[PDB]
């Protein structure tokens, strides 16, 4: 069958601690599972020196791109057509909101550059871990991105679930399981 | 101003030395030059990701892509603006040709991503090297990047100059210098 989950937000806002308790659930129920992220699960290579450099807003969007072309290709697509349930902490979102409303790439550029490279897969939902900045370029980047989430997700109503990141991350979990049990 | 002009085709089809040869003859005669090369003039450890074993064409043209949108930003544009010729060794359609021709890629997908990489910038001449397949990942290969080279050129005509790279390597450089002439008074 196959079930794609993604978690976005900024970083600090729990997602990889709460996609290792999804994951942790759905093994308590017997379904097999894989857990995977973004920069880095694609071309490790990628996130390396991402960390120690900068670049302008188009090559950073490239360089993630290409690794989230590999990602899909090597990772995700196996993954599901194996029957997983597979996790990905960041997928395309990421680069809409820290790229697009965060460092200013025009959003439909974005998504045509990720046709081909996502081979047009997307998640069947998306859990927003959604804070302020001081929850978790600047404090306005940050606001910018998160915002740009938050937009995201008005936009798409039945793929995103918008949580409140500042909760207990216990009910935070619970939360998830509830809006995922549907679709099991 | 400034001058953009770019070298084309398969590897051992002699680019290098022309490209090296044509900024001497440009220097000569006391026009400023900024010779630079792909992959590796934007991002220079794209070189070592690029290498990476079975890379899907994907990945591998969203590599050349984010080295090419830093090359053109960072290097390409404020060495135009400054006046100088600007000469690269490799540009967008070494992509369009391996990529796209030789790996399969759709091509209108790579202009698009292309459109913002390089903010629009093309060469005002290209020199295509045109060698052989055989004498440049099997010789099938080589045989669409070669060909596509071709169909590239047919499809803009004013901006290639194809050449034959078996011909000696001073009667290439003749071959480009006539080319640029009416270019550079
Ligand atoms: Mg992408
Ligand atoms: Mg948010
Ligand atoms: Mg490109
Ligand atoms: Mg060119």
């Amino acid at each position: 069958p196959g079930l794609f989950l993604t978690l976005e937000g900024l970083d600090g806002s729990g997602k990889t601690t709460q996609a290792r308790r999804l994951a942790a659930f759905l093994e308590a129920q017997g379904r097999p599972v894989l857990l995977t992220r973004e920069p880095g699960g694609g071309l490790p290579e990628v996130r390396s020196l991402l960390l120690t450099q900068e670049l302008s807003p188009e090559a950073e969007y490239l360089l993630f791109s290409a690794d989230r072309a590999e990602h899909v290709r090597k990772v995700i697509l196996p993954g599901l057509a194996a029957g997983k349930v597979v996790i990905s902490l960041r997928y395309l979102d990421s680069s809409l909101a820290y790229q697009g409303y965060g460092r200013g790439l025009p959003l439909p550029w974005l998504r045509e550059v990720a046709r081909e490279a996502t081979r047009g897969l997307k998640p069947r939902l998306t859990f927003l871990l959604d804070l302020p900045p001081e929850a978790a370029l600047g404090l306005e980047f940050f606001r910018r991105v998160r915002e740009g989430y938050l937009a995201l997700a008005r936009a798409e109503p039945g793929r995103f679930v918008v949580l409140d990141a500042t909760l207990p991350e216990e009910e935070i979990a619970r939360a998830i399981q509830a809006h995922l049990r549907p679709l099991l």
